[PDB]
């Protein structure tokens, strides 16, 4: 007959299809292969997307790394001898707008170190799924503990209050953390401690986290600037409209007066040219094309349209290229020009530090990855084992013991290689509906994972016009969670809403959940007191 | 027999009784003063925050009245003689921090002016809606239409593209215009061409813009300050912890030069002190005590928190207080030793100018307000109209006609007395729900309006961590509105999202509904052009 029935004949009778019970579960080999490649192909925007918000964060590197500069731009540092021409030493606003070229060239460094280490977390990750819980499922670095960990724990190039090294040590001990916890069956119980509001609109929240970075041009398209008055307003003017902010002393006359030392932002605020960005139209026709993908159920959309806005910006004379006239442009086009490449980890591999373990923000991140992956693993492991048929009358399918414990050691895995907490994708339900039932589809996106690994070149030259419809698509896609919160009782209302508003307006994922459940402890008092009291006898 | 019942009989047996058809309706005398009491009880916050939200746009009143001040803010201008000493002329910058003393004399003047006006626009709209359409229905100026006037169109001290004249010439444009649609039944026509998960959603989007507005130094509580990263952060810190911003140009070695002609921001950076500011914890105590009175279905909650947070500024050597030991506090304290007032309006009234009614902007203003009514009136109205039983099976409740007509006509009149379109409230439906049936109720909350003139130093003394919870609480209760998008569809949840989220983010209404608008065609002309083609005959 056809060399594929043969194949899968003499797949399904050998010893490795036994131990992957492929007769047993009505799949094969086929299936399982082309289970794997839909899942890879729709997850396969990670690629790019973890490894721009990670290197967002400056990586391991630190004002050493910035080198002394002339007395005036115009002259080349290693000629500054001359009257009056001085060698200026580097310091803490070395790192930020103007930011100094050593500090630039470590920080591409440290891009291509993250793109190998996402890639290698990846592959361990479905490898370890695959052959241990014997399950259908994809791991890689989520998305929104990428953006918390990058703008929020550590900052802008280092501006937060925990380093990278402490922020490492972190997601390790939160990930030993978790593998103990659900080592001991304590996991199930301690997931009951969240109120339900805030464990739904939370969701939601990120999502509108993960837009709003979307719609900023430190990390997207734009179109979201510094206001005077209502500090945010309409923005997506020419890079040659946007000046910069710095903090100055005023009086009651009327001076005022530059304080030294103070924070000088980016390219903030615009003077003229609004909705005048050809960067900004680049990206909305990304959104148009993936959009488009999205609603006629083709499968990696994201792909399309990243790879569409970043091969138009491959040309070097344009205004929307990614190789500017630079010294910095003219070496990542050198870089580029290179299609394959294999590169070795040498900054970011085995980086951790336990020197902040004693400070109140280290525990505050913990705790805070800690709660995003109990809920997010919970709430989509259950749901899978849902479309692929496993769970019985009891609520259990088996494998949710070592599915748990892959999900950790990944994590800690994945730590090591110096990247953030790695988690099982929504995205694998596409493997599912296709027929993938072993774990055979995990180690299938585990060989595209290996054979994605050699194209750093081409991975590392996408601009941040190109990273910025898939964030506004995935918020979109979260917010779907709000249709389960009953509006119409305030007792559930106003603590979502807070959690909600306040995960973006602060930027910050742990404020929103402190508020959230602040105010739900605040509104149950009383009626918490009343039922004590009820209880204990004083009242009837 | 009681009193009460003699008193009930007389009047439904009487001329007016039969005027106001109280026998026919179920309903005599003392239900409709009940229901008009709770009316007035559950909407009189707005006394408060439609003239602070107004005032906080500056008024009629410009540059003309700053007042030159001396070399040295030390020596009073009147004696600003001797050497070097001179006067430093007014420009635009008196306008914005630090603000010129006319300039804020004028702007409290313009405050009293604002509250007379918005109390006798309510009276007006109340008395219309009573006497023609004989419905239960209160008006007063609305509130999402109050933010976009007074932040947006306007702007801060009328830094917007409009000034205040030409906008109120938008408002009575926009209001005729209302009325005329009304009058020859192409209203339910017009009101077809918006997209359904536009028409939605937006009022959700207005819902966070408030809550927006209600987080902000300028407008609420504080708790979101700039960021040099992230634009945005955790603020409420003291007052003497915050600094301004001032534009600046770099070079490529390290040198700041600041730019000529810049706006200075307000008092927005936090450098330390983070969380304790006493008004941002006195403005929680507020909040919580509102969101309990709602829990409990107590009336007149936002009233109840309104009071007590002002109550507590009143006192003046605390650091909460209202009355700052400045000369402007002093004024301000010695009108509120004053407690009740006759005030004229002297400024607003009548300010009408058509001189921009060729900007494009301009046009961009009175179509949104045109928008807004045409949405939220038939929303609201025929939504009373089932509580009341008035619909019948054709859907129309015969006094359709003259109550689309009386809040056309209230519109212009609040138009000409100087304050943002009047609308219907939603909370007209806890009247109906106490009995009240014809435009009795009306009358009654038109006379606690007039009593509630006269009380003009007392409502003028509202400070800003007062008007700051109930922003938030309504933008709460706005947001059940999201339940009834269907979010599994993208070609229904990525318009509405845009809407949403565009609404606070650019801070602006026009903005979200022209990009909800323009994503929901751009996402289905693929649709539209087949089906036309199919229609042709060129498909089959
Ligand atoms: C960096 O280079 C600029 C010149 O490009 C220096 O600017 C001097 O000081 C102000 C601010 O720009 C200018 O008005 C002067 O014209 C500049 N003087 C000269 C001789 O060029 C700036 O001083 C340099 N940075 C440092 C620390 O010296
Ligand atoms: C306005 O008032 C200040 C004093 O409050 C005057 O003095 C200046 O103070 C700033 C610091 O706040 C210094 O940077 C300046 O060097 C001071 N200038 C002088 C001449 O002493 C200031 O001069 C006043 N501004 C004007 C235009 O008169």
């Amino acid at each position: 007959p056809k060399l594929l029935n043969r194949l899968n004949t003499y797949v399904g009778s050998s010893r490795v299809g036994k131990r992957f019970k492929l007769a047993e579960r009505n799949s094969t080999f086929t299936t399982e292969l082309r289970a794997g490649t839909a899942t890879f192909l729709t997850m396969a925007y990670i690629l790019a997307v973890n490894a721009s918000i990670l290197s967002d964060s400056g990586g391991t590197c630190s004002v050493s790394d910035c080198i002394p500069l002339c007395s005036n731009p115009a002259i080349e540092p290693s000629q500054c001898t001359g009257p009056g021409l001085r060698l200026i030493q580097p310091d803490v606003s070395c790192k930020f707008n103007p930011v100094n070229p050593g500090y630039a060239a470590c920080v591409e460094e440290i891009r291509k170190d993250l793109i190998v280490a996402t890639v290698a977390a990846s592959l361990i990750g479905c490898v370890i799924m695959g052959l241990m819980a014997n399950l259908p499922l994809a791991l890689a670095p989520g998305m929104g503990t990428n953006a918390y960990f990058a703008y929020t724990v550590v900052g802008f190039h280092g501006s937060g209050s925990i380093s990278y090294r402490t922020a490492l040590a972190a997601v390790f001990i939160e990930g030993l953390i978790f593998l103990f916890i659900s080592a001991i069956g304590f996991r199930a119980k301690l997931a009951k401690l969240v109120p339900k509001p805030v464990r739904i609109s939370s969701s939601a929240g990120i999502g509108l986290f993960l837009a709003f970075i979307g719609l900023q041009n430190n990390q997207g398209i734009g179109l979201v600037g510094y206001s005077p008055s209502t500090l945010v307003t309409l923005a997506a003017c020419p890079a040659s409209s946007r000046i910069s902010l710095a903090p100055v002393i005023t009086s009651a006359n009327g001076t005022v007066s530059l304080l030294a030392g103070g924070s000088v932002s980016g390219d903030i605020m615009c003077i003229h040219g609004r909705m005048e960005s050809p960067t900004f139209w680049l990206g909305i026709v990304g959104f148009v094309i993936i959009a488009y993908c999205l609603v006629k159920n083709v499968k990696g959309a994201m792909i399309y349209g990243i790879v569409f806005v970043t091969a138009v910006s491959w040309f070097r004379n344009t205004e929307v290229t990614a190789f500017p006239n630079t010294s910095a442009g003219d070496a990542a086009h050198d870089y580029f020009k290179k299609i394959v490449d294999v590169h070795v980890i040498k900054h970011t591999a085995g980086a951790l530090s336990f020197s902040g373990i004693n400070k109140g923000h280290f525990w505050e991140a913990l705790v805070t990855f800690l709660y995003v992956d109990i809920l997010d693993t919970t709430g989509t492991l259950y749901s899978m084992a849902r479309f692929a048929g496993f769970v019985d009358e009891k609520g259990d399918f088996a494998g949710q013991y070592f599915a748990f414990m892959s999900d950790a050691s990944a994590i800690v895995i994945g730590s090591l290689l110096g990247t953030s907490p790695v988690t099982v994708f929504i995205e694998s339900s596409t493997g599912i509906r296709e027929g993938g039932r072993t774990g055979l589809t995990a180690i299938t996106v585990a060989v595209y994972f290996l054979l994605a690994m050699f194209f750093t070149p081409l991975l590392a030259s996408i601009p941040a016009w190109a990273v910025g419809p898939p964030l506004i698509l995935v918020g979109v896609m979260m917010m779907k969670s709000v249709t389960e919160i009953d509006w119409e009782d305030m007792r559930e209302a106003i603590p979502a809403f807070v959690t909600m508003i306040l995960m973006p307006l602060t930027y910050s994922v742990a404020y929103g959940l402190i508020g959230g459940i602040g105010s739900y402890v605040v509104l149950h008092l009383w009626d918490w007191g009343e039922e004590g009291l009820v209880k204990l006898g004083f009242l009837k």
